[PDB]
């Protein structure tokens, strides 16, 4: 499927990386949906999202309307999820298209971003780079509210090219949060050759435990307060690669999720901080859309039919801080589950059954 084509291509390029092609998806979505990519270019989106109407034939009004109604179904769905003592937005996607100013953009192109996406068309002049940068830079930092600000892109397109930015952003609580009383600071064994400390957080209760020495990769899975999502950690029995097989996309994770029992368990979880800005225009090109990325042959008429543009750079900003509290918020057992050399974790729909977050870190930030 998307999500399992995406992280194939994504962790070949790997140190501590940090995804979430839940949202890439919507990015790509609002270039089908609104009518954006005609052509070769967004029949060869079509296909990357595997969705029916790109199956068969060419057919452009048709994978539109597929697209809209895919995004907006799966778009309220994630919204419908409401945490707190004030209720607040458990999953927060921002999508950023920056053009340059002078294009005159399709009318009906502007209409659907606006009243058919949750996204922001963003009007700027490339020529200005210095001042172009900023932009950006004060766009997703007014987006992250503060977590993700400094923000800099190193280049910019020479006029014709786009630049896409998407940023995700998870906040919940724990369904049952860590005492601090007990985060105590502990090795942490990268390698042989260097170990760091960090904050531990032990707590001990039932959680879904799972063994794998089938593979080598030992599964447990703490339910956040909404209790849809589920954060999962993946620990080698130091073998390392047998985990990233379910990373990578050739392990399905449900398909792992589903063996795991009510357990009770020792765990002792680093506190730490993931933020990871990441480029997937030479990531969506090998898995299928090389036709975007590219001036000659990118096919945008549906945004602008006076000059023709293509998507020069396709980016992605994400942050993940664990707290004893929850994700960015502030019993004899019978399993110990200790996590202090690299390990493999992910942010787990329980609904969508897909893992919008999937991260390897290898040293605690």
């Amino acid at each position: 499927a998307f999500t399992r084509a995406f992280l194939s291509k994504s962790t070949v390029e790997f140190d501590n990386f940090l995804t979430c092609p839940l949202g890439i998806l919507f990015t790509l979505g609002i270039l089908l949906g609104s009518g954006g990519a005609q052509g070769k270019t967004g029949h060869q989106i079509g296909k990357a999202i595997r969705l029916k109407s790109t199956s068969s034939s060419w057919n452009p009004f048709g994978a539109q309307e597929e697209m809209k109604s895919l995004y907006k179904e799966l778009n309220d769905s994630l919204g419908s999820e409401k945490t707190f003592d004030k209720e607040e937005k458990v999953v927060r996607i921002s999508t950023g298209l920056f053009v340059q100013r002078t294009h005159e953009i399709e009318t009906s192109f502007n209409e659907s971003i606006k009243n058919d996406f949750k996204g922001e068309l963003i009007p700027v002049n490339f020529l200005n780079r210095t001042s172009a940068t900023l932009s950006i830079n004060r766009w997703v930092d007014q987006q992250s509210n503060g977590l993700l600000e400094k923000f800099f892109m190193d280049d910019i397109p020479d006029d014709t090219g786009m630049i896409l930015v998407n940023v995700f952003y998870f906040r919940d609580f724990w369904e049952s949060p860590f005492e601090p009383h007990y985060t105590k600071i502990e090795n942490f064994d990268i390698s042989p050759n260097r170990q760091i400390k960090v904050p531990m957080m032990m707590k001990e209760e039932v959680l879904h435990y799972g063994k794998f020495e089938n593979q080598g990769f030992e599964i447990v899975s703490k339910p956040l307060n909404n209790t849809r999502f589920t954060f999962v950690v993946v620990l080698p029995l130091w073998s390392l690669t047998g985990a990233m097989e379910l990373l990578n996309g050739n392990k399905i994770l449900s398909e792992y999720i589903k063996k795991l029992k009510e357990t009770t368990v020792s765990l002792r979880l680093p506190k730490f901080t993931l933020k990871n800005t990441l480029d997937l225009v030479q990531t969506l090109k090998s898995m299928g859309i090389v036709d975007l990325f590219n001036p000659v042959a990118a096919n945008l008429s549906g945004i602008t039919h006076d000059h023709q543009l293509y998507v020069d750079k396709f980016m992605q900003t994400n942050i993940l801080k664990l707290n004893e509290s929850g994700i960015e918020a502030t019993v004899l057992p019978d399993i110990d589950f200790n996590v202090n050399h690299p390990f493999i974790c992910f942010i787990y729909d329980q609904q969508l059954t897909m893992p919008i977050i999937a991260a390897k870190v290898i040293e605690p930030i």
